C-alpha cells in the first residue's frame, strides 16, 4: 500500500440517554492524507483478535461544489447601423425637430421592421448646399441615424460568477476482512461525522492552498461551459462577454436585451455614416479557456449542472477515523521505484500545465514519489505495472532542462527533464468591423 | 446537550523558571465544532472527585474582520452640459484660436457661475452661411461646449475593498460546578492561548471554504453600507459607483472631483448639442445589494464601523482545551426529533438563500441535525421547543419539489419541500437621460 | 525560549518489507507554532537517558508561491495623432472613396513613415466653401485622419495575475546535543514528511488568513515589479496598465501591439483636429504601489523571478514532529516583560500597515506577548535585549490615542499609543493631454 502519517489517541465519550449515562472508551486515529487517488491502507484489531480485517481509503479530492449567482444573460449578437438623410424643410429638419429627438425614439422615417430591436438614434446636421447633397437652399442637412442589434443563433448565454464555494470530499472506502469487498461510496463534509457501516469518519482539517481563480466567470451555453475575463451586471465593458445586458431569461429569448454605445464609434460622412464595432460571438470567448480545465494543483469540472472545482496535491486532507471497539494502525510500505520519463508538452506561463508522462514501477503495491524538480514539487503514486501519469508542471520558459529527482520511500532517482514549451495568446481583436443596411 | 468529537490525548509540559524547572503533566481535549450557535458541553474530572462541574462552550460563528483600504470618494452626482456659439470674426472664432482651446480652459465666454466645477471644454466647427445660423458671411460657425457635474445631496460616498481579513473566534463560555454559572465570553484567535478562568482555549483548526464574495466594493453612507461591482481607481468604470474620481474626503466635501469623458456622448446641433449621459446616483446600486447580507454559508455584517463576516456551517473550527489538573469528557446526547417544513421564498441563483422555516422538536436537550436534500447540505439544532430555523437554501430553479431527509443521531426524518422561486434583476439603464443649461 | 502549545500522542506504524512485516512504537508532538520568527525550543528524551538534546525550529513563515499566467504585455507608450485634409475632387475626396475609407488603410497621403505603427484612420466631412477653407467651389471638405502610438522606452512590461498560489513552510532547523549545532534547512509542504537528519516533520495544518489581495496584476519592468489595479486581456481598459494589447514578447519588441479608440476623443476643427488622451507611462502605476509590500498580516516579495507571499502573525503553523524511538516534550518559559513604545508613523486605512516601533525586554529568553489595542491584536516576540519591533498596526483615522495593552506570560504591562497619521492618495489623471504632428 502507501505510506500516510498518522496520529493514535484515546476517545472518551458518555452518551445521554433518557434519564440514564453510559460511557464508552475507544481508540481513534486522525490520519493526514494527501488525497491523489492514492490507497491508503489501514489494519483494525482488538486485544483479543488481532486480525481484523484491512481497511482502504481511496480519496477522490478535495471538492468544491458552486452556488452560482445568475447574474448576467446574453446572446450571440451582431450590432448593425442605419441611417437616412433629407433636405431642409422636409419631414423633421427644421428648427429643433431633430434636435430634440429622444435616444429611443423609433422613427416613422425609413427605419425597418427591426425598429423595434434595441439600440440607439441621433440627429447630426452636416452641410447643406447645392454641391453638399443636392438640395436647392443652402440650409444645413439633418442626418437620422439608428444603431441597434440582431441575433445570430437561436441560444442564449448564461454568466455567473461563484461566491461560497462549498467544501465537501468524497472517498471510495473498501473493507476486506477475510472473503468479501464492500466498497462503499462516502461523502464527508468538514464537521459531519458519517458512518457508512460502522465506523465514523469526520473531516477535522483542510490544507487547501489559496487558488484565486475560484472568483471568476463561468459562461454557459446550456450543456458547454467555459471560464472567461470578468465582466459585470451594468457596465457593458466591451469586447468581453456581455457588452449587451439581458437581465432575464425571458428577456433574452424574446430579446429584450440592452446594450450601450462606445462600441460602435460612428463617423459622418453625410450618405452612409460609418460606424465601426466588434463583432461579439460569445462562442469565441468561450473557446479560448473551456471546461474542463485542468492544471497544476486544481481542475475544474462541471457534472449535471454543477461547477466542482477539486484539488490532487497541494492539499493535504485530516482525516479521523473511529472503529467501534477495535483500534487501527497504518501500514508503510517499503519499496523502491523506477522512473521512465517523457518529453514535455504544452505551454508555459499558462494556467494549464506543462505536460508530462512519467512512467514508473514499484515492485511492490503502490507507493508514493515526492517529485522535486528546480523549483516545482510534486507527488506521484507509482505501483507495479505501467501506470502512467500526467502532472503538469509549471515551467516559464520556453527551452527547459533540468534534473527532477523523484523520491520514493527507498533510495531517489535523479533523471532529466527536457523540452521546448510554446506561449499562447489569449487573443486581441481591434475595432475593424463594420456592417451597415441603409435604406 | 450536542454532540460533537472530540480526542483525549497526554499533554507534558516543563516550564522554565529563574534557573529553576517545573515539569506538568496534564490532560487535555482537542474538540472539532462547526459552531452552529450550539450549546457544546463537556464534563470535568479529576482522579479523586468524579464530579467537578459542567463546562459549556457556545461559539458565535467564525468571523473575519476587515482591514480597510479606503480607495475612492464619490458623491451623489448629476453631470449636465452647455453650449454657447458665435458667429465668424467674432470672440474666438477664427483662424486657430478656438482650435487651441485647452481642455480644462474656464472660458469666459457664458461659462455660468459654475465654471469651477470640474468637467471638459470643447471646439467643433459647423456650417457657417446665411442659412445655416444666420450670420451675413459664410463663415463655420465655431462652438464652445462644456461638461461638468453638480452634486445632489450634501454626503459623501467612501468606497473600499478589504484584503487580508483577519480571523477572530468569540464564545460564549459558560460553567456550572454545583450552583452558579459564570457565563463569560472569549475571544480566540488562531494561535494565541487565551485564559477565561482556569482553563486554556486555543484555536488548532480552521475549515472555513473558500468564499470568494470577500473581495468586493464595500460602499459606505456614513451609517449605511453594501456590496457592489467592483470599480478601481483611475478608471472610471462609467455606469457603476464612482464614475467620479474623489480622492480625498476633503476634496469631496469642497467637491474638486475629477470625472471622465466616454459617460455623455454628446451629437451637435450648433444650436443645443445634445449630451447624453447617465444619471449615476449610488444610492441606487447600494439599494441593490445591501447589508446585512445573509447566505447559505457567510453572512457579512458591520458593527460599528467594522465590516465583520462570519460562517456558520460550511465551517468547523477546531479547538483545543485544558483543565488545569484534570480531563475533560463529551456528552452524547442521543433523541430522535421531529421536523415541521414549510414553503420556500425568496430568490434562485442568487447570493442570497432560498429561504425556509424548519421548526423541529427533540424530546431532549438540543440535539444537531444532518439536512440532506437532492443535492445540498444544511444543519439545524433543534430543541425541545419550537426553535423555528432560517437556513436559505441555495435551488437554482423556479419550481422546486424534493425529498430533503433530516437525521438526527436517532432515526432519520423524511420529509418534503416544495416551492415556487422567482429570479431577481440585478439591474439595467442604457444611456436614455440627459440635461443641458444654456444661457 | 518561546512559549508554544502541544499534544503528546503515541504512533504505531507497521511497515510492509518483502514478505515481511515489522512493527514500531513511537512518540509523537503535534505542535501548534504561529511562524512570527520565533525560537521554539523543544527537549527530546527516551526512558533511559533522560538528556539527549536539545531542539530548535525557526519557522520563516508560510509562504505561497506564484504559479504564473502571462496575460498581457505592454510598453512605455505616447499616443499621438495626424491629419491631413483637401478641397473638392482631389485625392479621394468624392462620392463615397473616403466614405469607404478603411479602418486600418495605410493611405499614401501625407501619412509619414510611422504610418506602419498601429492606430486608426478616419474621414470626417467638414463645411467646404469659399470662407471655409478657401476653395472655389462649395463641396465639403474632406478629412483623413490617424491616430497611432509610438513607444518611449525600449523597455516591456509583463503583466501577470496569479491563480493556484502553492503552499510551503521553509524552517532553520537546529539542534544542540552536548557540544555542536547543525541548524540545518528545511522546506515543509502540506503532507509531504520530509526527513531532514533523524526525525519526520509533517505540515498537519494551515490556518491562513482569507486574504483575498493575492488575486491581483503583478506588473514586471524585467528585475522590478508592482501590484496594480487589475486589467483584462482584450477589454483595453483606459487609464490602466495596459491600454495597449501586446498579446507576446517578440510582438512587444517588433511592437506589433494593439490599442484602442476611446482614448484619445478627437474633436474636428477642419484644419488640426484635437485628439486628446492620457499619457499613459505604466511606470507611474509601478511607483504607485511597489514590492516588496508589507502589511499587517502579509508581505509579498519577489526573489528570483517568482513571487512568494507569506503570512506572520494571522496564521498558525500546525507541525507534527516524530523522534525515532524517543519522545519530544517544549518547555515554557515563564518571564515578565517591559515595553518601550514609540510614535506612529505612514498612513490610515492603507494597505500597509501604521508603522510603529516596539522595543521590548525580557529579563530571560525570548518569549512572546499578544499585544492587544482598542480593536487590533498582534503578536511580538521581545527578547534579553533591544530587540525593536515593526508592527504595521491598521488604524482608520487621523488622530490615534489608545491604551494598547501588552501580555506577556507573566503580567500584562499597560502603556499608551499615540500619533497622526496621513491619508494617500492613490492617484487621478483626467483627459488633460493631447499631441499632434501634422504635415
Ligand atoms: C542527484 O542530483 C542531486 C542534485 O540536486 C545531487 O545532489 C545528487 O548527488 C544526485 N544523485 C546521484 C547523482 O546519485
Ligand atoms: C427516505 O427517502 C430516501 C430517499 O433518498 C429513501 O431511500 C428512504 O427509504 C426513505 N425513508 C423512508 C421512506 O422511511
Ligand atoms: C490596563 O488597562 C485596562 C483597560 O482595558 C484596565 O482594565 C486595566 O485595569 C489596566 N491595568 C492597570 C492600570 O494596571
Amino acid at each position: 500500500c502507501s505510506e500516510v502519517i498518522s496520529v493514535t489517541s484515546t476517545e472518551e465519550v458518555c452518551t445521554i440517554q433518557e434519564n440514564k449515562e453510559t460511557c464508552t472508551f475507544n481508540h481513534a486515529t486522525t490520519i493526514t492524507l494527501q488525497p491523489l487517488q492514492q490507497q491508503t491502507c489501514l489494519t483494525l484489531n482488538d486485544p483479543e483478535k488481532r486480525p481484523m480485517g484491512m481497511l482502504t481509503v481511496k480519496p477522490d479530492g478535495i471538492k468544491f461544489r458552486c452556488n452560482k449567482k445568475i447574474e448576467f444573460f446574453t446572446r450571440d449578437h451582431q450590432i448593425v447601423s442605419e441611417s437616412v438623410h433629407r433636405c431642409h424643410r422636409a419631414g423633421s429638419c427644421h428648427s429643433d425637430e431633430c434636435h430634440h429627438v429622444k435616444d429611443t425614439d423609433a422613427l416613422p422615417e425609413f427605419s425597418s421592421e427591426a425598429n423595434s430591436r434595441p439600440g440607439y438614434t441621433s440627429c447630426s446636421s452636416s452641410c447643406g448646399c447645392i454641391t453638399c447633397d443636392g438640395c436647392f437652399f443652402c440650409e444645413p442637412s439633418c442626418l437620422f441615424h439608428r444603431l441597434y442589434a440582431i441575433p445570430t443563433t437561436p441560444t442564449i448565454y448564461s454568466i455567473f460568477y461563484c461566491p461560497s464555494w462549498e467544501l465537501e470530499v468524497d472517498a471510495e472506502i473498501s473493507l476486506q476482512r477475510e472473503d468479501e469487498t464492500t466498497t462503499s461510496t462516502i461523502r464527508l463534509l468538514p464537521g459531519r461525522t458519517s458512518t457508512w457501516n460502522n465506523i465514523r469518519f469526520s473531516l477535522i482539517g483542510t490544507i487547501v492552498p489559496q487558488l484565486p481563480i475560484l472568483s471568476s466567470a463561468f459562461v454557459t451555453n446550456g450543456r458547454q461551459t467555459s471560464i472567461v475575463k470578468p465582466a459585470y451586471a451594468g457596465q457593458l465593458q466591451s469586447n468581453s462577454v456581455g457588452q449587451l445586458q439581458c437581465p432575464n431569461l425571458e428577456a433574452a429569448k424574446q430579446f429584450e436585451c440592452h446594450f450601450s454605445r462606445n462600441l460602435c464609434t460612428c463617423t459622418n460622412a453625410l450618405h452612409k455614416v460609418s460606424c465601426t464595432c466588434y463583432d461579439g460571438s460569445v462562442e469565441d470567448h468561450m473557446e479560448a479557456l473551456p471546461l474542463p480545465q485542468t492544471s497544476k494543483n486544481f481542475l475544474v469540472f462541471e457534472k449535471d449542472r454543477n461547477i466542482y472545482a477539486k484539488t490532487h496535491v497541494g492539499s493535504a486532507l485530516q482525516l479521523h477515523i473511529v472503529a467501534q471497539d477495535l483500534k487501527i494502525t497504518t501500514v508503510k510500505h517499503t519499496s523502491h521505484c523506477q522512473v521512465e520519463a517523457s518529453d514535455l508538452s504544452g505551454c508555459y506561463s499558462c494556467t494549464s500545465g506543462a505536460s508530462l508522462t512519467l512512467s514508473c514501477k514499484s515492485d511492490n503495491g503502490e507507493v508514493l514519489a515526492n517529485m522535486k524538480c528546480n523549483e516545482q514539487t510534486h507527488v506521484i503514486r507509482c505501483t507495479e505495472s505501467g501506470f502512467i501519469n500526467n502532472i503538469l508542471l509549471m515551467f516559464d520558459t520556453s527551452e527547459v532542462a533540468a534534473d527532477c529527482t523523484a523520491a520514493c520511500p527507498g533510495g531517489i532517482v535523479n533523471f532529466t527533464i527536457k523540452g521546448l514549451l510554446a506561449f499562447v495568446n489569449e487573443r486581441i481583436i481591434s475595432q475593424s468591423y463594420s456592417a451597415t443596411d441603409v435604406e
